[PDB]
RNA sequence: CAUGGUUGUCGUCAGCUCGUGUCGUGAGAUGUUGGGUUAAGUCCCGCAACGAGCGCAACCCUUAAGCUUAGUUGCCAUCAUU
């Protein structure tokens, strides 16, 4: 990416002074209008060691989860992992999604299973009342597992684009140890993340541009 | 007041719990709370919970309306008769 690039998108955009975190002052680069603004030389730096392990994850094959429950990164995350074939969650992070994923792991057979039984036909033979219970499971089962479906082992990389809101995720992935790839904005924490990108998680340009940025080195591997 | 079996009672009240995960030094907690909703821990939505079980409900019996089958020991409209 380039600067002139990250400046259309909005990446240098941050939040208020009041709501900043102390320990992305390194990343900060003046304050305009109550608002600190993030380096985008520091970013370049940042979105290179981020493309080259996405890069080297997606050339081992690892697989990578993209995280983005935040309204502005819920359509970007969707189209990008897709795109790189990658898992992606969009809607809400499940807590125990990794840790937990021994009974994760059945809840996504059971999507399979009930495709299977509308593929069987009894759908038709089992009761209405019943049907109708069946085909509403399905679709919460969709719209939360839908991303992590193909998934069947931990995901080698996480990429989250807003760390603060998805705690959770940080969490769970810290746990088992697994690499962190985010986009961090001026109120986040930067320590948790194993590869930081400070920008603008607030845009909706900005986020895109990440993620696709992201999905191409996935997409190169 | 050594017991099995059987029973009353709170109360047919909407509870009571567990597995895995997570949080807490720990006892614990979460789930099971919250916003609505229901007869209902009923259902929905949200939510570090994700699920599951025993309860709830439903399946059963009886009662309130038809159809088809059958018609004696039941019934008698169509007629004779008593
Ligand atoms: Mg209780
Ligand atoms: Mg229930
Ligand atoms: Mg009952």
């Amino acid at each position: 990416i380039s600067m002139k690039q990250l400046l259309e998108a909005g990446v240098h955009f941050g939040h208020q002074t009041r709501r900043w975190n102390p320990k992305m002052k390194k990343y900060i680069f003046t304050e305009r209008n109550g608002i600190y603004i993030i380096d985008l030389q520091k970013t370049v730096k940042k979105v290179d060691e981020a493309y080259n392990f996405l890069k080297q994850v997606s050339e081992d094959g690892g697989q990578v989860l993209f995280v983005g429950t935040k309204k502005q990164a819920q359509e970007s995350v969707k189209s990008e992992a897709e795109r790189a074939g990658q898992f992606y969650i969009n809607q809400r992070w499940l807590g125990g999604l990794l840790t937990n994923y021994k009974t994760i792991s059945k809840r996504i057979k059971r999507i399979s299973e009930i495709e299977k039984m509308e593929e069987d036909g009894l759908f038709e033979v089992l009761p209405k009342k019943e049907v109708v219970e069946l085909k509403k499971e399905y679709d919460r089962l969709i719209k939360f597992l839908g991303g992590i479906r193909d998934m069947k082992s931990m995901p080698q990389a996480l990429f989250v684009v807003d760390p603060r809101k998805e705690r959770n995720a940080i969490a769970e992935a810290r746990k088992l140890n697994i690499p962190i790839v985010g986009i961090v904005d001026t109120n986040c924490d930067p320590d948790e993340i194993d590869y930081v990108i400070p920008a603008n998680d607030d845009a909706i340009r900005a986020v895109k541009l990440l993620t696709a940025k992201m999905a191409d080195a996935i997409l190169e591997g």
